[PDB]
Formats: structure tokens, C-alpha cells, sequence
């Protein structure tokens, strides 16, 4: 543990006693660098400033693999989860490593080409597999340099295998690459330094690209960010007076939100209660993280007037109307337009370390008040949630006695729609609302 003790005050209402804050029982010897967990959210992983690992399964709360310093590659460069959260693949700056973490072993390692000073984002997508028997991903690479290579994964029980199949340069070199592995196709999308916004589909065998085009009547201004919306196939593209949200089936400008200065890397975005009806992809609201370019302070904007009341349509299958007669659970319900979306801002201080929930519901964070010395010493946290549908902060007061902590919190990820992993040194807290994860 991170202290002798914590204290708190003991809870004076249920709602109160549904926010909490736990300690991930197992820890690293030298600080966080690095954390992630799959996009199932079934399995987490943190990297230490020595190459450490832990792989953590969230809802067994339990170890699957622990590798210490001496036990990993004297580089590391990236590392990276399966969807479903059952594989790692670490990459060193000459090897690829493939990790089954469900019954832990080496499956497969590979020598691979980088070109270093590289800087490596790898992504897992979802080939030909199916079922219990085989799998087959594509493992996908991208290069700061503008590089990009797809490998072919096979996995079995026995083992695996891997081959090169696609290799990719763009003319510019890669600000931020992501993955969209969407029900029409695989995608991967480049924002690059000449600000253009790349994105490789994958139909049948072959790989096309496509240059996106922004909002025309803001084609001066600097492309700040791109950030996906997977199952929606949607990208939100990030600019210096908004976000254009384009819809990736039919390539169609979608709207554009109304936003301040971004900071270059530094936007989100999360959605709510996601459902599929009739050909539409329905949210009951959408939230956006960014640091503003200007005062360099953390901003949250929700946009809806929540779940139950109505909902607004990010996408649809076809653009064009459709008289099904079929199974509507959002009949009661007022579909909105986005020019009437509610918009509420939330400005963080710098002092705290935050992030929002999965589905953008929920924003926490975490500052350290205060210390003193004992003669090891004690600290003051705050802990805070905020409820961006029901417009309701919360805090706790938490003093660590002989706090091991020295570092300031961060980084920061999300869990769950309720839940939170947040950076405390060389631990990890998980911060959370109602959230099945605890305890």
C-alpha cells in the first residue's frame, strides 16, 4: 500500500457512499509511465519508467502477468491490447513480442524494422477470426516517419504466426494516427503535419485511401486533432474554432461543433447510452475533453439534455429516410437536431489530475492539498467527481499517513462509464461512481 493508513469521513448518504477510491492492490517499483486497457475494458495494463509491466484484470481483481524490469526488453517502445483484452504485444525498437495474458505465455516473437528516433502507436483489429479455435488480427504500425505496416496475426492455441502483408508511406510525417474498426470496415486514420487527415479502409482484400476534407469555410486554420467513434464510424477532426463530425460509411461532413483554441494531441471524446435503431446510431449525449490553446486549462463540454428525455442521431446507416415498421425503445423519447443541443462547460484547475468516464457521464480527478513531515510524511488529497448530466460535484478529503507518493498524479485513463484509473506515482487509484468494478 501507499501509505500506513488513509483517512476519510465516513459516508453520510448513499450517494456519497457510491463514489469511491481504491488502490490497485499491486504496484511498480520506479513511477507510471504508461497505462491502457482494452477496449472491451476487460483487461488493464501499466508500464513503469523501467520497462515494468502489469497486466490487470479489473473486474477479478487479479494479476495476469507481472514482469519486472530484469524480465523485459532493455527498450520498449509500445505496447498494445488486443480488443478483448486476452493478448499484449509489446514492441521493442527490434522485436515484437505476442503475450497470451489469459493463460500467460509467449506466443509468438518477431525481429521488425523501426527506424529510430521512431515513435510507434501500435493498433490490434479483428481479421477472419471466429471461433474459440483460431483468431486472426491485423497488426497495424504507424511511424512517426509516415510509415505504416500491417501484419497479418494468426493465433492458436498452440501458437501463432505473423507476416508482413501491407506497407504504407504517407507524403508527410504522423501528428496522431488512430484505429477504427467499424461495422462497414478497418480503418486507420493519419492526421499528418501538412494537415491532411489520411484514412487506409480495408474493403475485401485491399487497402484504398482517402484524403478527408474538413468544414471548407475554415480551410486556413490548423488541424489540432482526429479522434474516432469506432462502432458510429465516425471521426471527429479538431480544428482552432471547432470539431467537424464526419461520417466515414458515406463520406459526409456531419456537423461542426462551435469550440475554442485546441491543444495539438489533446482532445476526447465520449458518448452515451450508444444504441442502433432502425439504421441510426443514437446517443443520449456527447462529451468532449480538450486543453484549450490558450489558457492551457483542461475543458469539458457536454452536450444533451440527458437519457430519459430525448437523444440525438451521430449517424445513420443510409442518409436517407426509412418508414420501417420496427421495434423503436426510444418511441416516449424527442429526437433532437444539433443546432438545439444544451452545451455545458466544465473548467478544471490545473492543481488536479482528470478524466472523464468512458461514456463521457462522469468527470474525475485528484489534487494533493497539502503535506507535512512526521519526524516519511503526510498528504491531503482531494478526490472529486463531477455528474455532467445532473450538473452535481462531489468531493472527498483523503489523508495518506506516511505517504509513499511523491509524484504528482497522473497520467489518466477511464475504466468503465463509471470508472476511472488514475496515476499516483508508482500505484495506481481507481476512482469511480456506482461502478461494478468495487471492490
Amino acid at each position: 500500500g501507499w501509505s500506513d493508513h488513509d483517512e476519510l469521513s465516513t459516508d453520510t448518504t448513499l450517494h456519497e457512499e457510491k463514489f469511491r477510491i481504491e488502490p490497485v492492490p499491486v504496484h511498480h517499483q520506479l513511477d507510471i509511465l504508461k497505462i491502457a486497457v482494452s477496449e472491451n475494458y476487460k483487461t488493464f495494463a501499466s508500464v513503469g519508467l523501467d520497462r515494468s509491466l502489469v497486466v490487470w484484470d479489473l473486474r477479478q481483481w487479479c494479476t495476469k502477468l507481472v514482469l519486472s524490469k530484469e524480465q523485459m526488453p532493455r527498450t520498449l517502445k509500445a505496447i498494445a491490447l488486443d480488443p478483448q483484452g486476452n493478448y499484449v504485444s509489446l514492441f521493442s525498437k527490434d522485436t515484437l513480442f505476442i503475450l497470451n495474458v489469459e493463460s500467460p505465455s509467449l506466443m509468438l516473437q518477431h525481429s521488425y524494422h523501426s527506424k529510430p528516433n521512431s515513435k510507434l502507436n501500435v493498433f490490434w483489429m479483428p481479421g477472419t477470426h471466429k471461433d474459440d479455435e483460431w483468431k486472426n488480427f491485423e497488426l497495424v504500425v504507424v511511424e512517426s516517419s509516415g510509415e505504416i505496416q500491417v501484419f497479418s496475426l494468426t493465433i492458436e492455441i498452440e501458437g501463432a504466426d505473423i507476416a508482413l502483408v501491407e506497407k504504407f508511406q504517407l507524403s508527410s510525417p504522423i501528428i496522431k494516427s488512430i484505429s477504427i474498426v467499424s461495422p462497414t470496415a478497418n480503418r486507420i486514420a493519419s492526421l499528418t503535419e501538412s494537415g491532411e487527415v489520411t484514412v487506409y479502409s480495408k474493403k475485401g482484400p485491399v487497402w484504398s485511401p482517402k484524403i478527408l476534407s474538413q468544414n471548407k469555410n475554415y480551410l486556413t486554420e490548423t488541424k489540432k486533432d482526429i479522434y474516432g467513434i469506432a462502432m458510429a464510424d465516425i471521426l471527429f477532426l479538431a480544428r482552432d474554432s471547432g470539431v467537424d463530425m464526419i461520417d466515414l460509411k458515406n463520406d459526409e461532413l456531419l456537423h461542426s461543433f462551435t469550440l475554442p483554441p485546441i491543444k495539438v494531441n489533446t482532445f476526447s471524446v465520449g458518448v452515451s447510452n450508444s444504441r442502433f435503431v432502425n439504421g441510426q446510431f443514437r446517443v443520449s449525449s456527447i462529451s468532449f475533453c480538450f486543453t484549450h490553446a490558450v489558457t492551457e486549462k483542461v475543458l469539458y463540454y457536454y452536450y444533451g439534455n440527458e437519457s430519459n428525455e430525448s437523444y440525438i442521431i451521430l449517424n445513420k446507416w443510409d442518409q436517407q429516410p426509412n418508414l420501417v415498421d420496427v421495434h423503436d425503445p426510444d418511441n416516449s423519447l424527442a429526437s433532437l437536431t444539433f443546432d438545439e443541443l444544451q452545451e455545458n462547460i466544465h473548467e478544471v484547475e490545473d492543481a488536479s489530475e482528470s478524466v472523464m468516464s468512458s461514456d463521457g457521464l462522469y468527470i474525475f480527478g485528484m489534487r494533493r492539498k497539502s503535506s507535512s513531515g512526521i519526524s516519511g510524511e503526510t498528504q491531503v488529497w482531494e478526490v472529486w467527481m463531477y455528474s455532467q448530466s445532473e450538473k452535481k460535484h462531489r468531493s472527498k478529503s483523503l489523508k495518506m499517513y506516511n505517504s509513499l507518493i511523491i509524484a504528482d498524479p497522473g497520467p489518466s485513463l477511464a475504466v468503465s462509464d463509471r470508472c476511472v484509473a488514475i496515476v499516483l506515482g508508482n500505484y495506481v487509484a481507481l476512482v469511480g461512481y456506482g461502478s461494478e468494478i468495487f471492490r
